[PDB]
């Protein structure tokens, strides 16, 4: 890589390592349509497994974009629309507090309070169906944003009805395959295990445990070269050959919301570029905020800071890029390590690239 990318990469992310004390990392930069690779220490702690360029790491939320464009793949499909009521597509959802809640509301975050997580005690299909029939809405849908894995997750999972599929069969074949992230998966196989790195958490190796509507919101799995890859995808969607898989790349970097100086779109989130730090960076750990609604959305902005934050129990991921400048980064480790961390590596090295 040239020295320049290269300096700057390792002098901001060799004290991150060590101040996080993560197990293992890879870093891919992606300039002007290019990437350049990085990696460091472990997958597996244990096996002395280095971190390489093929290895797996849980991606956890930064799995939320994935879910955004395939939805947003449906819709340009014709499939689904965003103003459609959720009810439409689970009719047994008939608890009136359902009425004026629609797919856009579940996508963004804003249908009223759904919660963070799922409960662990919802397995079944029909448990799921329980769980929200009896959830009551703290708020009026499209006033407040509150981070949820149970809102967008249903989204996923509601998203891909009309087209048959299930939902890691539709990811799979309209954004996976297409886009050639061939070693990017939902449930990883047996013949990749042996790439697959270990979560650290408390100095235990760890790995994502099954949960409902997990691939939705934060089962996928991938490496520093099919992320960079997704990068590129979405920097410039222009350039993907499949119609709607390229309408919905831009659906999802499209401003529905807007809360302080951040905008919400489908999985990924977004700010005016150039961004203040402390403004991404501080902007750390999920809080209930008023909403003032794009209207009607607007279409991906060029000047952006796109990103999107993610961990599991022994994970921490991060993809951030900015189209204007053809830049991105990304950055995976195994250790769940601070957010403020993460964006602040995230922005010294974008910054100086431009």
């Amino acid at each position: 890589a040239p020295q320049q990318i290269n300096d700057i990469v390792h002098r901001t992310i060799t004290p991150l390592i060590e101040q996080q004390k993560i197990p293992g990392m890879a870093v891919a930069v992606i300039y002007q349509g290019k990437p350049y690779y990085f990696t460091w220490g472990y997958a597996d702690i244990a096996k002395k497994q280095p971190v390489t360029q093929q290895t797996l790491f849980e991606l956890g939320s930064v799995s939320k974009t994935f879910t955004g464009v395939l939805g947003g793949d449906a819709i340009a499909r014709g499939e689904i629309k965003l103003s459609d009521p959720t009810t439409k597509y689970w009719p047994e959802l008939t608890a009136k507090q359902w009425n004026g809640i629609t797919l856009l509301h579940l996508a963004t975050y804003t249908a009223g309070g759904l919660p963070l997580q799922v409960p662990d005690e919802v397995k079944s299909s029909s448990d799921l169906l329980r769980f929200y029939q009896n959830w009551q809405p703290a708020w009026a849908p499209g006033t407040q944003r509150l981070y949820a894995n149970s809102s967008i997750g249903l989204f996923g999972a509601l998203a891909v009805k009309p087209s048959g599929l299930s939902f890691e069969q539709a990811m799979q074949t309209r954004v996976f395959q297409p886009l050639k992230l061939n070693h990017t998966w939902i449930n990883v196989p047996p013949a990749e295990e042996k790439n697959y790195a270990w979560g650290y958490r408390e100095g235990k190796a760890v790995h994502v445990s099954p949960g409902a509507l997990d691939a939705e919101a934060y089962g996928v799995k991938s490496t520093i070269e099919d992320m960079a890859r997704w990068v590129q995808s979405n920097l410039k969607p222009l350039d993907i050959n499949e119609k709607t898989l390229q309408q919905g790349i831009q659906l999802a970097q499209s401003r529905y919301w807007q809360t302080g100086d951040m905008y919400q779109g489908l999985g990924w989130e977004m700010l005016d570029w150039p961004v203040n730090p402390d403004s991404i960076i501080n902007g750390d750990n999920l809080a209930a905020r008023p909403v003032k609604a794009i209207t009607p959305p607007t279409p991906a902005v060029r000047a952006s800071w796109v990103h999107k934050t993610g961990a599991t129990g022994g994970f921490g991921s991060y993809v951030a890029f900015i189209p204007e400048k053809e830049l991105g980064i990304v950055m995976l480790a195994n250790k769940n390590y601070p957010n403020p961390a993460r964006v602040d590596a995230a922005w010294q090295i974008l910054n100086a690239l431009q």
